[PDB]
């Protein structure tokens, strides 16, 4: 008892390079059989000149794989595209292949052949010992478990045609019963090596025109195929997607017969499907669709549809659909399973059964196909609904069935926090596999799921995907942005900004977040008692609401906090943090010192004790000289207050001095402005009026003070004294002191280290300009709001893309009501859009390298 | 929950042609990894010269197995071998593979390589499509699975050193969750291609000394070797002989590693272990021994044994012991796990641990062989007691650990009555084949359990094993015959003459017998008499007694009938002379018990109450016809024995003289003339008894033939049931027994019921020469149970089977640990020479 979904799937099939080539050729009717000469002249022997082949061998993203070139030309063709497949498969899911690292996720791959192997090993002077490594069968599953650190089981199996099938079966189990949270399932096939078609024919199993005429009365052996197809199998709870349900599979085997061992007994795989039915408590009633092996051998196809019709359409009213993707396709053998399942499922998603090739005459050894009790697919027929089954039938005599539910979940209808605009990002081997991706979420951006399982396979290791890329969706623009990315480890820096970043109606764009918005009505709870609302404050276009200092301060730290909150919610955590000013009040939340209500309550008094207090009237300019050059040049009473950068410093003072001394600077021709400080002199010694009051009221607010954690870089207090206890945790003294001290702003961001990534935290970016000049070249700075920007949520979204740019990972989907999976039905097959550096090219074995 | 059990065993070693070869190299510390060219020449591409080797691959009973001689030419031997090994474990655990046919049994085979698929496909020109049904991977679980018929899972799997210890786990889950109710588990590698050598040779993991010296410094590789091997599962209920049951199994893969796919990761090593053990309630602490996987690579044994280290030493007082088969005979690659287990279960049983070869020096990375936490099994230890564990690591990184729980029944399973002697079949393949088996047994007869499971195996079909055998153990004799087969049963119910004193003491030692005995004694206590009393009495005039004779022959016969009944014993023909009649209507199912045994009481007590004058009769030497001439008068034809032989009866007021007119012309020869006249005047009183004894008369089968009533009115009415009137017709009217003996058809098994087997001579004349007539008794023979047993074996001897495990108390199973095994003592028929793959069909 553990409910166990199809959840990804991806695989190449003969002329079908992807699943979604593969449903053309499917739904199209194409018949992918061919008669080149692909892997040896056709005919060669006397064999059928027609075969199932796939389009290539000889591409592999080798170093995505880390499999170095030499390991590559002596891996076995059907293990290169196997890894490929697996990973396409788990992607597909919505699956980050990192969130299932060193589980106990299974691996069972279905395969019959090591022809590569053979020829690899022919000359025992020029071989390699990594020929094993690459060729021996048990690697088709161990060397995936080796790339994806999957933990769990790691079989290869073989029981001829029913292995893959057979490996999903166990998979099944496998999850089921607790023991895997997962399961990769593959199954491969390969036609390298003539001599094996040879002993096919000479046994009477290939037919002549290299057809399989499933149901057919003209019937005559079946068409040797190409497969590589790979599933991903988990238990409900970690399904994005969802395929379909597993709910029931089983296997058995003929025994003995009295007609020899490839003749398959109806009578036992009558025997299988009944035990998996009734017993389990399964109508055969539910059935839709049936997909059978379907060979179209002379013997085999009588046994396994009156076996069907003694096993299912004995207990039905309706008629029962069959199919066999083997008329389509041929027969991979092994791999035989898991292809047909991909047409299945392919079906199911499309709403429509794609039908036979091949079925003219019935079969008149099948009474069902005569009198309708067993209708073949033979047109396109939408899917009406209803359970599937699959039979593999392996010459051995090595049975399988399973029973499908289909999922038929159905959109979500559409609600308001639909219509916001969402961020997309993307991660690939090249530009061309981002740009791909980032298409397929501009063309269904209206689906939510696709773009939430988008977003998570996104967050990928930038030494394995160095190309990565976003858009924005739902806005005017086309904005989208792709680049290249450095290998470093990129570390991250908040920045929280000071004064002069306050605007009218500022952040009333974000308030369409829900993280953003409870952030805000919760910085409310903390100042209704004191007779303000910060909603009600930002909402005012009143446009001198944030003249008042007091609305000023509570506001700019709110909001710093809101950003905060949602840089938290999608999974950004800082390495450093810097504050200028009041700025480190909300660098105090960042770091675990302060509560919410701790710093809006700090932020408040801070404003009501200055606005309560005389202080004698003062003002500031910032002046263009280093911060040494202000010491010396400054008058009397006018002194250094904030080290911005080495070109800005500013100055603090009474008019008395800095009007008249301003002066003395620009008639030098120094540059120097007033700035708009509500008529003050901070981080200054005029300040130390404020000190009293301030420290009773903030000494009521924080409680207990918690200590500063190396991440935060203090600017109120120079580095020599970081050791003080003053410094030690943000205290009631720790604000006071910022107040009426100097910025030392300069002199923290010479501690921002190379290749760093540095997000400014303010409702408007004021100090990119500083960051530019004050941290290293190397560095990324990123603005996160600007003032008046039409639509702020858009200017974020386009800013939190970029972080994703660099390297460092981001899941916007939390920024968004969540997404309920299992995903409806239809959403978009991900699979085919995955691409590869496909630049180098592999060898393949050929004919003459084995013997004639 | 359900528990699982290793139940059987067997396979071929390097040099070691089966398990018993393979124990003696073991404890005897011969190194079987050898230096000769039998692959390719030793040396061939700077290979190592050394590897483990089979002694043979040419040899397959093909013709058992149902394979034609076109097929197996073109079988991989790897298949050829282990179908015999297969067998051989299934009949080792004491499992007739008959009672698995059709059953959800599954079967799981680890296997690498498919060496002669190559090979036999090699050249498009000649090769046979057969060479596909006999060498594709598959094939080596699907074969098996179509010869037993076993329909559970048919499964061929590969995770490379690991995968015939991953088969044992599947299978182990398979039966304990009820999918299985047993599992065929099977491990196979050969060497045939060098090339494949050469690989290794080439990714530095092949010793050039070709010696795995597990655990030892000098180690630097691992010595490829050859083993088939298979291993009988089953759920304990099933079980016969238990080498263990299976605690707990599992597996997992190393996953990603620095160092590269083929570094063995110790620490993913040690997780499989650590979640095997405390999590499942089993304590590390519990432990005697652990078999590690032991390559004897520089990197590889410090990894594992680091790992043992953490994961069970670090929760132990006691140093934990620690062997590797693989320094004994290489490492056989995916056969590994199943050839280290075979070391352990035999072991085990031997009761003392076979030592490793080559230790000589502690690895100094493995800090646990240094402090002696681990404790390297160098010498043989004794086995202390305790569970066992087993790693085997695939190159690839996928793991397997088992957890075994060694049987402890040391002592012999309860029974009753064990002193009496008893009987052994054998079948076989050729005469060599059914003398081993019985040599066995003669050796091991007080082994109980032993002979119960070689008595269930030797059942088979006559045309799949043309050999048999039997003997009698616990006896002052050697009673033993051996001979080959190409056969209808037929039961002769024996009439007057047959009784003596004490008859039937010797076989109511056996329960059944003395069952039948006391429950006959049930019908006739109300009339005043114990059949078991008049048995005991060694008065020797008891059975002068008409009423004493006719109620103790009758209630013995059917003693006999349900001894032959519980053996499995139906018969195709029944026949009666005379008195025989009443037993032969409960051998056909017409008279129950009481009805037969009071149908002689009466027919003997109405004939004591009648008072009639002496009569007698004499067997004499001439025809049916010539009797009706040469009587005087009052002298009559009483019974038609054979054309030579016929009763007559009458007074002796003629029958004496006139015998002796006859016996001076060299004419061959309870005090009363039966089958004549003289008895018509019981007629009336006896149908009166009869009718109030047989209450609704039943029909009798086609199968019981008539000797009162002549052939010709077998159709009548009287004729149609075993009715108080059959009965009474039969005491009167002659005996037609020549005339029903020409009724059994040719090469007819023809067994005489009765306390002494009076009739044999007459038989012999009477039926074909082509049939063959068994004795069950005789007056006054030592032993009857010993005679019994050994005719009871002459007819095991003719193709019917018999199961003799019935007429003793039932052996209580699990069997005691040390039964002898029987996979090494079952031999086919190798008088066929067939191809094998050889280095010259491979690439160079």
């Amino acid at each position: 008892s553990e409910e166990v979904v199809i959840a990804g799937m991806s695989g190449k099939l003969p002329e079908s390079e992807n699943l979604q080539e593969f449903w053309a050729n499917l739904i199209g009717g194409v018949d992918m059989v061919t008669d080149d000469d692909r892997r040896w002249k056709a005919g060669l022997y006397g064999l059928p000149k027609r075969s199932g082949k796939l389009k290539d061998l000889s591409k592999f993203d080798a170093s995505f794989f880390g499999v170095h070139p030499k390991q590559a030309h002596t891996m076995d063709p059907q293990l290169r595209l196997l890894l490929e497949v697996s990973y396409e498969a788990i992607v597909d899911g919505g699956i980050n292949p990192a969130s299932l690292r060193g589980t106990n996720t299974g691996v069972w791959v279905g395969v019959s052949g090591s022809e590569a192997s053979e020829a690899l090993s022919r000359d025992p002077e020029t071989l390699l010992g990594y020929s094993m490594v690459g060729c021996q069968r048990a690697m088709m599953a161990n060397r995936l478990s080796f790339f994806f650190d999957f933990k769990g089981p790691s079989i290869a199996l073989d029981t001829a045609c029913s292995s893959s099938l057979l490996a999903l079966q166990n998979a099944y189990q496998a999850i089921r019963s607790g023991e895997c949270p997962a399961a990769l399932v593959g199954g491969i096939n390969l036609l390298l090596k003539p001599n094996t078609s040879v002993q096919f024919m000479k046994l009477g199993m290939l037919s002549p025109d290299g057809t399989c005429r499933s149901f057919d009365d003209s019937g005559s052996g079946y068409c040797r195929s190409e497969a590589v197809v790979a599933v991903l199998l988990t238990k409900k709870s970690l399904a994005r997607r969802v395929y379909a349900t597993i709910l029931n599979a089983g296997t058995n085997t003929d025994g003995s017969k009295e007609q020899g061992v490839t003749f398959p007994s109806g009578e036992v795989q009558e025997q299988l499907i009944c035990s998996l039915y009734q017993p389990a408590g399964l109508a055969p009633e539910s059935l839709e669709y049936i997909e059978a092996h379907g060979t179209g051998t002379k013997v085999g196809d009588p046994q396994e549809l009156n076996g069907i019709t003694r096993s299912l359409c004995a207990f039905r009213q309706a008629p029962l659909l069959i199919g066999s993707t083997k008329s389509n396709m041929g027969h991979p053998e092994p791999a035989s399973g898991l292809a047909a399942l991909t047409k299945v499922l392919l079906s199911l998603e499309h709403g429509v059964w794609a039908p036979n090739l091949h079925f003219h005459n019935p079969n008149p050894e099948i009474p069902a196909l005569l009198d309708g009790r067993l209708q073949v697919v033979d047109r396109p027929l939408p899917v009406r609904g209803g359970n599937v089954g699959i039979n593999s039938f392996g010459f051995g005599g090595s049975n399988v069935h399973v029973i499908l539910q289909p999922n038929t979940r159905q959109a979500p209808a559409p609600t308001a926090h639909a219509a916001l605009p969402h961020l997309l990002h993307a991660s690939g081997r090249t530009l061309e596999a981002v740009q791909d991706l980032l298409e397929q979420g501009r063309q269904h951006s209206q689906d939510l799921a696709f773009v939430s399982m988008l977003n998570d396979i996104a967050a990928t290791p930038t030494a394995a995907m160095p190309f990565r890329g976003y858009t924005v969706l739902g806005v005017e623009g086309r904005v989208q942005e792709v680049q290249q990315v450095s290998t470093n480890k990129r570390p991250l820096w908040f920045i929280c900004s000071g004064m002069g970043t306050q605007w009218r109606g500022m952040g009333l764009s974000l308030m369409r977040l829900d993280s953003f918005r409870e952030s805000i009505l919760r910085s409310d709870e903390a100042v209704k008692p004191l007779g303000v609302k910060v909603s009600d404050l930002l909402l005012s276009t009143d446009e001198r609401t944030f003249d008042d200092i007091v609305h000023a301060f509570v506001s700019l730290t709110a909001i710093q906090i809101a950003l905060i909150d949602l840089l938290t919610s999608v999974g950004l955590k800082p390495d450093g943090i810097i504050g200028h000013s009041l700025g480190e009040v909300a660098c105090g939340y960042a770091d675990g010192c302060l509560s919410q209500r701790e710093a809006v309550l700090a932020a408040y008094w801070r404003g009501q004790c200055i606005k309560d207090a005389h202080l004698p009237p003062g003002s500031m300019a910032a002046v263009g000289l280093s911060w040494e050059e202000c010491k010396q040049r400054c008058p009397a009473g006018v002194v250094p207050a904030c080290h911005n950068s080495e070109d800005t410093v500013t100055i603090s003072g009474p008019q008395a001095a800095v009007n008249e001394f301003v002066e003395q600077l620009k008639q030098e021709g120094v540059f120097a402005k007033e700035v708009r400080t509500g008529g003050l002199a901070f981080h200054s010694y005029f300040m130390e009026g404020i000190a009293p009051t301030l420290l009773q009221a903030l000494k009521k607010v924080i409680r207990e003070p918690r200590p500063r954690s190396a991440r935060w870089l203090s600017t109120s207090i120079p580095e020599a004294q970081w050791q003080s206890s003053l410094a030690r945790t943000s205290s009631a003294e720790y604000n006071v002191n910022n107040l009426v001290s100097p910025v030392l702003f300069q002199e923290a961001l010479w501690h921002i280290p190379e290749h760093a990534v540095v997000l400014e935290i303010a409702p408007h970016a004021l100090l990119q300009a500083v960051l530019k000049r004050g941290v290293k070249s190397s560095c990324t700075i990123i603005p996160l709001m600007k003032r008046d920007h039409k639509d702020n949520l858009e200017f974020f979204l386009t800013n939190l893309g970029k972080v994703h740019l660099t390297g460092i990972n981001v899941n916007p989907n939390a920024l968004f009501p969540p997404v309920e999976f299992p995903a409806p039905r239809g959403t978009p097959l991900i699979s085919p859009h995955i691409k590869w550096d496909h630049s180098q090219t592999w060898d393949v074995p050929v004919a003459e390298d084995f013997p004639n």
